[PDB]
């Protein structure tokens, strides 16, 4: 089955004819448009990192808390691939509590962070997890306690073991934190290999299994890097479940995803990268 020699030549083709921008732009202007009335209510202003990025009302995550149920987060549900993800923004100083509250209510087992607390000057994200085992964090508002249990730092990413405790029901759960540290805003990963490696680590940890709630994925705004990550994972699942990998149309898959959250994948290059990553990854799995 040198059927991959076709996908790869197809890639070199698009690459050759410099058609990536066209393909990407076409997707942008075909993407779904849905209302985001809740995100725009005056009371939720300070809960949004960015003015022009909001969760659609139909797929937004609702906090089971009584007061205000809003958080800038979206549930992406892929039927065929049979995987779900929650994409959200880098927590704000006033929303770290809400963030971990969502992780608890949705029963997530993993958190995937693709940005850095500080990016190109000025911290583009709050330090929502403990950096020192001995300095756990307590979130007054949502009444949760979080403790760093251990962490394995590597060259382009860090894996952390955390303990999240609901101080009301006195229950505790182990949350795995996968932080990819070398992915610039509006840029691509250091390399396809690093990316796939980080992704396989997330997969084998079982954090993506249907046993748990959906994995929480975020970057700064929760659309560029987060969209690339999920698009790649989902497309890899489809190439394995389809009797014919070539049948996977990444353009359609992204559009499908864009029905749940606006602007997933922010540059023609990220789209290209996700393609490269999917082919390399498939070749590896089907070995
Ligand atoms: O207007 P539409 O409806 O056609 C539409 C549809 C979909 C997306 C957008 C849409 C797409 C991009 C933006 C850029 C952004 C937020 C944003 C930040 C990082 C990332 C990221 F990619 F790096 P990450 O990886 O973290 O996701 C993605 C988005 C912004 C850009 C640069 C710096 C600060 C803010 N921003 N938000 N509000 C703004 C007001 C004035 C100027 C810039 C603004 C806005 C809307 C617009
Ligand atoms: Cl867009």
């Amino acid at each position: 089955k040198l059927e991959f020699m076709e996908m790869e030549k197809e890639f070199e083709q698009i690459d050759k004819s410099g058609s990536w921008a066209a393909i990407y732009q076409d997707i942008r202007h075909e993407a779904s448009d849905f209302p985001c009335r809740v995100a725009k209510l005056p009371k939720n202003k300070n809960r949004n990192r960015y003015r022009d990025v909001s969760p659609f009302d139909h797929s937004r995550i609702k906090l089971h808390q009584e007061d205000n149920d809003y958080i800038n987060a979206s549930l992406i549900k892929m039927e065929e691939a049979q995987r779900s993800y929650i994409l959200t923004q880098g927590p704000l100083p006033n929303t770290c509590g809400h963030f971990w509250e969502m992780v608890w209510e949705q029963k997530s087992r993993g958190v995937v962070m693709l940005n850095r607390v500080m990016e190109k000057g000025s911290l583009k994200c709050a330090q929502y997890w403990p950096q020192k085992e001995e300095k756990e964090m307590i979130f007054e508002d949502t009444n949760l306690k979080l403790t760093l249990i251990s962490e394995d730092i590597k060259s382009y990413y860090t894996v952390r073991q955390l303990e999240l405790e609901n101080l009301t029901t006195q229950e505790t759960r182990e949350i795995l934190h996968f932080h990819y540290t070398t992915w610039p805003d509006f840029g691509v990963p250091e390399s396809p290999a690093s990316f796939l490696n980080f992704l396989f680590k997330v997969r084998e940890s079982g954090s993506l299994s249907p046993e748990h709630g959906p994995v929480v994925v975020h970057c700064s705004a929760g659309i560029g890097r987060s969209g690339t990550f999920c698009l790649a994972d989902t497309c890899l699942l489809l190439m394995d479940k389809r009797k014919d990998p070539s049948s996977v149309d990444i353009k359609k898959v992204l559009l499908e995803m864009r029905k749940f959250r606006m602007g997933l994948i922010q540059t023609a290059d990220q789209l290209r990268f996700s393609y490269l990553a999917v082919i390399e990854g498939a070749k590896f799995i089907m070995g």
